């Protein structure tokens, strides 16, 4: 039955609507037996390539060194895939994501079996704090407080400083029990990086991640040792290869499947950044609750992240989700499912409507 | 469901005697897994050691826990045993055989599928009596068996460079490779090595003492040929920490203390350009199955693997059919759990 | 004067096929510039990435707006998309053709003045069967050209030893250089690299992947031969992050993403110390033009350049006359733009 | 065209007063055709080398490298200008500037059309505070606040540090909506710079330059480190050779055409900078308008350069300046011409007047 073959490669480019739109794509993989397995793709264009570079990644490159495997060759398969087209890591993740979610449904079992088992059955979510409407984002966090979320993440550096200042000192007045981190996404030229992540250490973040453009890993390790406060790697990190490259820019990685290029690799970049005393954090991209599923399976096996995980966008910022049932959240967790494969449904129907 | 039973056997094999120790592990269902831990008391620790891990510390730890929880249970016994890696590599590997079968897959699906169904052999070269050792060469010739390890620095100087020279002269179709096993002083190490090295080993496996690491990076930076760590680099920390110390490491699910770390240590390896071969310990087929499928998972274990002994040195095995070898491969089982049954009056007759 | 037209072709062009993309600017007045993207799926992303850059993300930040504001555009440009430098180069060419015929200059007149008015040319020695090859070589010594660059380890290192020894032989007033296209596993890179080396080839191309940069930096220091980077170094920001990685850089403007930013790789090669070598994609003669130009322009650029695929590979180019070599040299327009006309016939002809 | 020669090359040495006097070198090319272009050298002796020097080095040996050759061999011109004196970077800057400024007359575009194009028009102006009588800085203060400047550099180090602390002081309780700087022109001794430059980073200037001599650049590197406000290099750094081999001495570095031998060599000094995190500045010499426009050109056409320039020279310290009309300042920023070459004639009656 392992070496049952994969008959089936089907994608969907949707766009979905937010609280704007996100472009993801989504993969079904389908068994010789009839099972289907689920992933997706959610490039951000400006940081891991367009969505039109990952649709083409799966169509044209991938889709033939997959059609008429078999579904056990998985390592093997991925090898190829990582070979096969430069970048698209989202798309990577995307097939990754489906043979685990196939192989997981075939066999019965939840996709984090297929990952080392549980370590976890809850996870602490985080919310970003993102609106240019400040107002807007004081109306989230009494949600979110009644929600029982206790984690944000300040998104800075897109409008200006004082507006940063300003929000920190706020959340922290209104809203003392909750643990806050601050997210630059390269946003901070290299003449202010430092004052300005200087200044914003003094509200004692959590942690302050990618201050400056990604290529800037020099700068990243300066960074690192002139502040107290954690500095977190992003978009200067993808995977296992950029990790063991550049292991001193930063106290912690941010760990998203997309930019690894999947889930095994995501566990293993947590493995090492662990082995040395960098902390790990689950984050993501503009993602829907499939790509969320797969994120949450991949923390659930891996006792390394323990900084909790962004998996808000569907239940927060997506106008409708893709998903048959909504993604499970419950008292400011992620409750990590314990039924086959990524343990909800995909809604076809929804793919079909939201699809290009 | 909930694991509702943990059994200890103390085994004494004779060879052409190794002690081990098998873990048995018993789900609610009745559903069954088991796990190897094969100790070296001068590298990895005694086998009481080991026995007393899991009887007195890890048992506890296990018992009444859902088999799901397999990755909280190895975080809980790594903290709640000092070494021991053997011991824990025992409970990874039966938390997966008992997972694996559960589910009806094959071991290596749960380690991510499989990139290879053949893993190619060695065999080791290890006889104070040459002669013997030409009659096992001729035997592995035979049987298609092409690669193998030459243990050197027991004897002398010359006891090594004379079955190097006869080796590639008489057996040149070999892939021949060469381990130390800690073996040379320092005072003699560089120059040693540098002599093996005229005979153009694939590799030299670890010429110095575990901890002479610093050492050990010279000799890399010094000699062509490529320097295998293994007991200088036990796991992912060890790898982590000394990330130039040799071009390749020795994987071993008894140092790594399990399967995924094995995997951790060779993936953190091949980042770097660093080799990766599968190494073992004297171990029964339990462990070589172990190992076998966790290579199978593995892509960056290129350099083949050393799961000789249930096959060439063993007098009997613990298995219920053979652990399964054909044309100098080991044949990776695509059948449930580990693929071959445990037998258990095996057990009995060998335990001490 | 502003940007009024923006036009894209999808281009497949046999060869002895290889795909493209075209892009042509067109200004308030009439005036044309052209560029060329010449993805590689494996190496630069896929012909579909860098169409979709140019046609969704780039098409909006270019069209209306001054032409004269080149410098501020291709900020933009480079914010706007992650990766396909290829689209970027494309953009950077079609932005110097436009505005050098604008002015009625070679494009070499902006990107510094002239240096050199010919640029030696290496062709590639590729081919499974050596035997055409050897026939091509012939030809190649009739057309007085005097560099080739062997492509190693496709088949196997018997197969690379033996094509060095006979052209070493048989040709031996050639420059011969080595390309092994990130092709050596790490397990056996440095030992090949090291037989190669005995032919003293000018140098070697990056021999492994092009994450290894630890590894390529340990080849560089192991062997007296020069080491040359190419997938490991993209553009100055891969130049500033990894200083000592090689003896010297394949500049490229579809790594680069420009003609000025190929330059200033160059440049910080040489402020150091280390070479540069005018490398290409599977481009036309379009892209070459562009290359030529930029070296022409950039006297660090002393190694040639194999701009060989117009002339060697393509069955048919896209310029309206033929991409200008003789007596083994690229000879350098001083005509206004790119110097030789792109033909549109040509190009619907070859689009998907 | 590409090819007429080169069949003119005239000098002359200019002392220009200012409210003392400053002494510059004057190149005028003229081609075949009958085009001229013009550049300067200006020389400070203590630094760069004797105004002698500059003028031996473009009448003695460059002159007969540059007499009869082809204007399109612009950088095979400069790499032999290069090679045939050493130092006299002035004297190279005022060539490649000449060169630059013909063949873009020749061409008919603008000097910046011939560095890649245009990413600004406008420059913002630095004016520097280096009075030994502070009362005369705080009346031309009021002038440059009329005329809306927002960025001063304060000259430091050269009578004592309480007449340092004393003018940011009053500066920044006078004039809190300027940008202030702070250049030491290498004027620390190593006996008290560490604790001198910490003293003066109390009043958070932009960036602190050149506290100590130029070849002290290990402790450039550890000032660099001591400090939370950014360490501008100047003398320290000249050309790309300089940036190569000591990379990590400053935060930023002082571009100048003077230094680098020319505008090309200018530009890869900043982008050498950006590509790893380190800041550029428009720096500058005692210099006039024309090099003043060269340098303006350069920075229009190199995004690298963000804090700015010191062009002020010829708006408020040169009693006359050498162009037919007003180096063009307006609203506290240099105007970058668009006209062809530099953008501004130069007066030859002003150079007739000014010749020793
Ligand atoms: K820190
Ligand atoms: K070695
Ligand atoms: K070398
Ligand atoms: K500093
Ligand atoms: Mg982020
Ligand atoms: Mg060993
Ligand atoms: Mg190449
Ligand atoms: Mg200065």
């Amino acid at each position: 039955d392992q070496s049952q073959i994969i008959a089936g490669f089907t994608l969907w480019h949707l766009s979905l609507p937010v609280t704007g739109a996100v472009e993801v794509v989504v993969l079904r993989l389908q068994a010789d037996s009839g099972a289907v397995g689920y992933g997706e793709a959610s490039p951000w264009v400006v940081f891991t390539g367009s969505v039109e570079a990952t649709y083409a990644a799966l169509d044209r490159y991938l889709r033939p060194l997959v059609l008429g495997r078999a579904v056990g060759d998985h390592a093997a398969i991925m090898e190829d895939a990582r070979a096969a087209v430069a970048h698209c890591t989202e798309a990577k993740a995307a097939l990754d994501t489906a043979l685990y979610d196939l192989r997981a449904r075939i066999a019965g079992v939840p996709v984090w079996a297929l990952l080392g088992g549980r370590c976890r059955d809850r996870i602490p979510l985080s919310c970003s704090i993102a609106d240019p409407d400040f107002d807007k984002d004081l109306a989230l966090m009494q949600r979110l407080q009644d929600d029982d979320v206790r984690i944000i993440k300040l998104k800075t550096g897109f409008k200006d400083h004082a507006f940063d200042m300003m929000r920190l000192e706020r959340l922290r007045a209104d809203f003392p029990a909750f643990d806050i981190r601050v997210d630059y996404n390269q946003g901070l030229h290299h003449d202010v990086a430092l004052a300005r992540v200087r200044d914003v250490a003094t509200f004692k973040p959590t942690f302050i991640e990618q201050p400056v453009k990604a290529h800037l890993r020099g700068l990243m390790a300066r960074i690192r040792d002139a502040v107290d406060v954690p500095l977190l790697a992003d978009e200067s990190i993808f995977g296992p290869e950029d990790m063991a490259e550049h292991p001193e820019i930063a106290d912690g990685v941010s760990i998203k499947i997309m930019k690894s290029g999947g889930l095994t690799r995501a566990q293993t970049v947590a493995r090492m950044a662990a082995a040395r005393g960098l902390s790990a954090y689950g984050g993501d991209m503009f993602e829907a609750g499939l790509a969320h599923l797969a994120g949450a399976h991949m923390i659930a096996a891996t006792p390394e992240i323990t900084l909790g995980c962004e998996f808000y966008q569907a239940t927060y910022f997506l106008c409708d989700d893709i998903l048959a049932a909504p993604f499970p959240v419950a008292d400011g967790h992620v409750l990590v499912p314990d039924t086959p494969g990524l343990g909800v449904d995909v809604d076809e129907d929804a793919l079909a409507r939201f699809a290009v």
